């Protein structure tokens, strides 16, 4: 048994932001079987939709605010509960707590940990 049920990040084409998912099944070697947060599911290969937390505890990620234009708080707390989410963003010196989609993350505060928890186990 090990991580068939996992948090997830989505990401089509690499375009500098990633989206949420979660986990249904793991489809072979660098591959997912996942389902949207919000109920969109596929198999994909894992580089776009992949094994997350998402992101470290610590983190200076963007908060849903528009589209180029987005502004960050920080990750610090989070769970996940069968069909109830929620992300403990530290923002304006108050915690937002959100499903995941309220949240954004960008490629190099994925690339920092790419190699190390999720964003890229595949070439």
């Amino acid at each position: 048994n090990s991580f068939v049920g996992l948090r997830v990040v989505a990401k089509w084409s690499s375009n500098g932001y990633f989206y949420s998912g979660k986990i249904t099944r793991d489809v072979g070697a660098g591959k997912y079987k996942l389902l949207f947060d919000d109920g969109y599911e596929c198999d994909v290969l894992g580089k776009d939709i992949l094994l997350c937390d998402p992101i470290p505890l610590d983190t200076e990620v963007t908060a849903l605010s528009e589209d180029e234009y987005f502004s960050a708080g920080v990750v610090k707390g989070h769970r996940k509960e069968s069909g109830e989410l929620y992300y403990s963003i530290e923002k304006e010196g108050q915690r937002k707590w959100y499903k995941r989609m309220a949240v954004i993350l960008s490629l190099e505060q994925g690339n920092r940990l790419r190699e190390q928890y999720g964003l890229g186990p595949y070439e």
